[PDB]
RNA sequence: AAUCCAUUGCACGGAUU
């Protein structure tokens, strides 16, 4: 599968430090992507499908995208961040 | 908790008398 590339209100971040636990990964993460617009919430699984990755859900498409565009690549606990666009809704998106 | 193995994975595993 091709990169995501249609804007949605959630950015999917892969490529993370599989090391950082759960809260400290939040934490960090709402740290550095709140400079770009309200996140709704951010959802972060250690299972084995879904360790190294986190769902950044924003308020509104354009803070995603301008998240997206600034903080792609970005060396985090030695691993360049490697961001996508969900391919579909957050649920709490999806229900707004 | 820690270390190790395996995992690059689009959601809402395994090992350490």
């Amino acid at each position: 599968a091709v990169p995501e590339t249609r804007p949605n209100h959630t950015i999917y971040i892969n490529n993370l430090n599989e090391k950082i636990k759960k809260d400290e990964l939040k934490k960090s993460l709402h740290a550095i992507f709140s400079r770009f617009g309200q996140i709704l919430d951010i959802l972060v699984s250690r299972s084995l499908k879904m360790r190294g990755q986190a769902f950044v859900i924003f308020k509104e498409v354009s803070s995603a995208t301008n998240a997206l565009r600034s903080m792609q690549g970005f060396p985090f606990y030695d691993k360049p961040m490697r961001i996508q666009y969900a391919k579909t809704d957050s649920d709490i998106i999806a229900k707004m």
